[PDB]
């Protein structure tokens, strides 16, 4: 199996719901973040390795091809950071795979990406998420590898990470550029709350017929996960509250 959908979309723009969509479409796998934080910890290390050669000024892109191809093998899609930062050499690796771009009103993006993913520095909200990740095992490297790799879409070596400012305007640049680089026929732009429609004509497939598109990954659902990993100590013994997590 290879990869036929290359997911470009940044997260928190539906790359989750669009992951369960491409396993539903394709019956295979679909690789996201949550594939690293709930089923294989010891990616992060192979991910930081791909992110530390991009930051050279000559990268090595075989030696990047390499490790891709290592980590995404048994998948047919892409979605999510990290892998999404790396959407133009899985475009050369793949030729024929198509490429997607998760979309959303900015403003709603960054909210979300500071509720989960990327609290600023004096947010209390992120000792909450750094108690609760430790009880799923995460720790500083995985941080490490997350911002490394968001700075590597965002093609900055230093960002001041709590400025709205400079993570709104990467955001449009980034979306951009996506626009600018990939041919118009090998990309489609995924606006959240569209569905299965224009993802199932631009993959030449049929709309499935009775399943719902999936609505994942809310951060309402994050923070009372984060609540509950903190009170209770264990994913097992709560992740029956988080139905169709991962
Ligand atoms: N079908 C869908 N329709 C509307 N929003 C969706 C959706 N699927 C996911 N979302 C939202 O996409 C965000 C998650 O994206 P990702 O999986 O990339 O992290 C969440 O936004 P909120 O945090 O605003 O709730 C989630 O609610
Ligand atoms: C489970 C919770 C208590 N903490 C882990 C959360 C899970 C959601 C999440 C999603 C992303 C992007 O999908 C990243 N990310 O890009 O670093 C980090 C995190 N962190
Ligand atoms: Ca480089
Ligand atoms: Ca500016
Ligand atoms: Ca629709």
């Amino acid at each position: 199996t290879t990869i036929q959908v290359i997911g470009a979309g940044l997260p928190r723009t539906g790359t989750n719901s669009m992951k369960k969509a491409l396993e539903i479409i394709y019956s295979k796998p679909c690789y996201h973040m949550y594939e690293i934080i709930f089923k294989k910890q010891s990616d992060i290390s192979i991910w930081q390795q791909l992110i530390d050669e991009t930051h050279k000024t000559t990268s090595d892109k075989r030696k990047i091809y390499n490790g891709l191809n290592e980590l995404l093998n048994g998948y047919i899609a892409t979605t999510d950071l990290p892998s999404c930062s790396f959407y133009k050499e899985l475009m050369t690796m793949y030729p024929n795979a198509k490429v997607l771009l998760t979309i959303r009103d900015k403003y709603d993006w960054l909210y979300s990406l500071r509720k989960v993913v990327l609290p600023k520095s004096t947010d209390p909200w992120k000792l909450k998420i750094e108690e609760g990740d430790q009880v799923l095992g995460i720790d500083s490297n995985f941080y490490k590898m997350s911002e490394d790799s968001l700075k590597f879409a965002f093609q900055k070596n230093h960002i001041n990470l709590d400025d709205d400012e400079i993570l709104l305007e990467c955001y449009d640049e980034y979306n951009r550029l996506v626009q600018e680089i990939v041919p118009p026929e090998r990309l489609l732009i995924h606006h959240l709350g569209d569905g299965w429609e224009s993802l199932c004509q631009f993959l030449n497939v049929d709309i499935p017929n009775g399943i719902s598109y999936p609505c994942a990954n809310s951060h309402h659902q994050m923070t009372q996960l984060t609540e509950q990993l903190i009170k209770h100590k264990s994913l097992d013994d709560i992740i029956h509250m988080f139905p169709g997590l991962i």
